[PDB]
């Protein structure tokens, strides 16, 4: 069944909205190239002064929250990557909003006690809520959540990996109950509220995409 | 050995031919973003009227006849995924044509008889035919076809994976020997003629490729 | 630790810079799509007439010289394939000077004597030193060497996998330890002076990165 409720400039069109549409894609790409490479300064220039994003490990953060969360998290050695995997834009040029569609996988480097060495990789598609500044016409994200659609434990040396009870994995959604469990034993108080590929937060989620796109403000904050 | 007999307009080149290229390459990204999340009006909107897909399990199909199997398939549990691996274009501004090559990994989950649940991975070259239509500007697929390069199988919790005899996996040409395998376990008829990184098809496909730049009707249809 | 001194052109920006953004992310995924397809004129366009690369099995090599030693690779049957992970562009208006920043994964396949067949997957950044012809405006890469930030040994049947011992991978830095060794493995030398994800080369890569942007010569050529 079809998610959205209407079309938005998408592919072709003008030249204007050919280059938004680029623009907004740079942006959902540089969270994979500035995160992953700790260039900071870049990777704070993607985001407005007021700008939230949520991971699973973070739950819902101002950015530069998060990005002090994310330096901690570096130096315990968390060890998170980001594996880009397609990038479209939904816009909508009279309200100055856009939609950047990035398929992604977050791929997760950890340890299990020599220690076994594995990957969690969790194929997602990070959802960001871009504006464009009327005075400078520049685009920046305000939000950032992800569709998390599925997930796998990764060998690293091919032959050894990790175990999870199923009652580890029992209390996440599925779609990332490898990459929830496995950052909980790390410590991490893990949201559970956040959409995978079917279901009420999966709805929600287009529902809040569509009001951005129709330039209403949003209710991405979904414990309150 | 180079494939091509010649070179097209594929880098640089002027703004028009930049934005052209642009244009294409969303167009190419828009299986992976749309189909994947059942976005069937924007999915629709990357063909011309009268396009026709190939894919390993449903062969050569008009497009809506794709969408009405793709439903289908999707409402009895099948799951796949892609993963977008870079994607560039081969431009023929003088014939309004040009050839999108989109790297991709197919991602399939199965699962097999609690059940094993495991991906199919296979690394291809998505090929998409456009045309521009000299009224609007815009560009659409009037083909889609794909080079399949290697595959693998691919545990989901990192200790069990199925078992493929050696005669289950040699109907099927080196580079979707595990894809076709398994799709064929839910009971597809797979296409045994698709091309792959070396050979008689992988000749014609560049042949068919150059043909459409310079202007030319192709021959996708292999069986006939 | 933020690894740049400055902020260059990487988002937003001019219709003219988005444009050269665009060219310079084409000549990227250049690599990927026609390295690995064999579409050698193709892949040659990418380069300066003076343009030297760098990789694991190679060593520095001038591009023409690489091209050979690389069909003869792949006449002896070997097997590399990228996959591109996401891509940007640090741009330097006015030295007309870019850094292509291409995430990737270098995914080679091997065989270990019913031979275990199996992957080496390393996920890497390469590094594209691009300048602008100020007579045509066209982009070139000058220079590419790479950042390998992990690797996996991957099965391909789900099952079976090599070894490699302890000390089969310590003379090689940590991100590509089982690159290197399996590549070795084919008779090649490798270069153990590559930058990874931390260290003095990883400074290094950066600082010759800004020299660049800057209008310098760079010095890439770590062994003298
Ligand atoms: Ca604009
Ligand atoms: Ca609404
Ligand atoms: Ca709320
Ligand atoms: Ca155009
Ligand atoms: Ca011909
Ligand atoms: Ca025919
Ligand atoms: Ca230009
Ligand atoms: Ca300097
Ligand atoms: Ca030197
Ligand atoms: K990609």
């Amino acid at each position: 069944l079809d998610p959205h409720s209407k079309c938005y400039s998408h592919i072709n069109g003008s030249a204007e909205e050919l280059l938004d549409r680029l623009a907004v894609s740079e942006l959902c790409k540089g969270w994979p190239v500035y995160r992953d490479a700790s260039e900071w300064k870049n990777y704070r220039s993607l985001f407005t002064e007021d700008a939230t994003v949520w991971t699973t490990w973070s739950g819902p953060r101002p950015v530069d929250e998060f990005i002090t969360i994310s330096k901690a998290g570096k130096e315990q050695g968390v060890f998170i990557m980001h594996r880009e995997c397609g990038t479209l834009v939904e816009l909508s040029p009279q309200q100055g909003r856009a939609i950047g569609k990035m398929k992604a996988t977050i791929t997760q480097r950890f340890s299990f006690p020599d220690a076994i060495e594995f990957d969690v990789d969790c194929d997602c598609r990070f959802i960001f809520f871009c504006e464009k500044d009327t005075a400078s016409g520049a685009w920046k994200a305000k939000y950032v959540k992800l569709f998390y659609e599925k997930d796998k434990v990764v060998s690293v040396d091919g032959h050894q990996a990790p175990k999870f009870t199923k009652d580890e994995l029992a209390k996440y959604p599925q779609g990332y109950r490898y990459l929830g469990a496995a950052q909980a034993r790390l410590g991490y108080d893990i949201d559970l509220q956040l959409p995978t590929s079917s279901g009420q937060l999966w709805d929600r989620m287009y529902g809040e995409m569509e009001n951005w796109l129709g330039g209403n403000k949003v209710d991405l904050f979904w414990e309150h």
